[PDB]
């Protein structure tokens, strides 16, 4: 099912209002440090389905060791359908509740930055789920997407695929430049033995260049370890109650 | 796991039925250089539901040859009266496959396959009478055993020397024989495709020679798994998904 236009119209209005609070530069001392000295805790989130039955997961990993120091998985009911450009309106209230639970249970494990599976400013109205989560919690957030959201002239055509071929080693990047001339994100080759890139964008309180480089440092495999461990735990949490 | 009194009975039945195995070619297409006259190849599968030991789906497919297109398919949810015991695979699944073959005979007798590829060994077996022999003897159809892992019987071992021989298999179609302590050839390891490295283990079920079984298995491989066994797998899983409503 798809929401009526009157509902999407309210949602667009809310995205435009909250967009004013996005901060697209570094605001934390570790972010300006050549090796991120002072960064100790990286968060990742996930919301998986068995709809209605879904699992929202939050993990916190140590940095740079990338070991899980916190995990929480909660069975939730998301009735909102998926509409591209409105991902936050189906999951962000449950992700906020997970952050609030962490604050009440293990406040010293509050992450210094959260990797979100979905875009930040690379978005139809420049305000993706990673921005939305960052503004509601005021945590620094990075958007990490597996496919390219085709907005502002960006398209996964042959020219885009040629640039992907030029990504040869882990850490290699190319910028996603919209028709406006704005840089919306970066395509990142996240490790040496993978060819399909990550699409990284700013959520909140971080610069793009820092966001890219940290994402790279969190990649044992293609998927950054915080997002990957949240994915694993949400489906393994499902296996425990179902089956 | 069944008590030894039940396994003893099963060994006795394997010994009785083994007498009817025919380990040579008895069909004209088999002795043809290009299997001309072969038109229908069967594949079977029995897949179990995740979390339910007892409920399983038995599937029979028939493919055209050489085009390898599905021309018949049938699935049935079944109740399993025995757990998996290595060496007794037939006593878990053969009753359901026989009933599937009989249903084909009653509904589309002109689509009866000329040979069946079975996911499991034939004579490469603890007592020389694996599920592929067992199916072949109960239906009198020619059958080929195709296994993914090496059943370690009569001196066969998936040791370092075995892994070395797998390395010497260079392209699709390359083989080496599986030799028992007695010196007899129990089956072949076959590299079934160019873009795979893990071999198939091929053995005679019934009414076919090993060399013919190996060459036919190879010709049914679009991917690593021979297309009749692969389409039966796909169908069982798709049928399970639908019975669950998903
Ligand atoms: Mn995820
Ligand atoms: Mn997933
Ligand atoms: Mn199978
Ligand atoms: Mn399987």
């Amino acid at each position: 099912e798809r929401p009526p236009e009157e509902t999407l119209s309210l949602w667009k209005g809310e995205q435009a209002r909250l967009k004013a609070r996005v901060v697209d530069r570094d605001t934390e001392a570790w972010q300006r440090d050549p090796s991120f000295s002072g960064l100790q805790k990286v968060g990742g989130v996930d919301v998986s389905f068995v709809s209605v039955r879904a699992c929202a997961s939050l993990v916190v990993l140590s940095y740079p060791e990338l070991k899980v120091v916190y995990e929480d998985s909660r069975m939730v009911g998301l009735k909102a359908p998926y509409v591209s450009g409105f991902l936050a309106f189906r999951e962000v209230p449950f992700l906020v509740e997970l952050v609030q639970r962490l604050q009440e249970k293990e406040p010293d494990l509050m992450p210094q930055v959260v990797l979100v599976d979905g875009n930040g400013v690379l978005h139809q109205r420049g305000f993706g789920v990673a921005c939305h989560l960052g503004v509601l919690t005021e945590l620094p957030c990075i958007g990490v997407a597996m496919k390219l959201l085709q907005v502002d002239g960006l398209e996964n055509n042959a020219l885009h695929k040629e640039k992907i071929v030029l990504l040869q080693a882990g850490g290699d990047t190319f910028p996603l430049i919209g028709s406006s001339g704005t840089v919306l994100g970066m395509a990142l080759r996240s490790h040496d033995h993978s060819t399909k890139p990550l699409y990284v964008s700013v959520g909140h309180r971080i610069s793009l260049e820092v966001a890219v480089r940290l994402t790279h440092h969190c990649c044992r495999f293609r998927i950054p370890e915080p997002i990957r461990q949240a994915d694993i735990r949400s489906r393994e949490y499902i296996r425990r109650t179902l089956g």
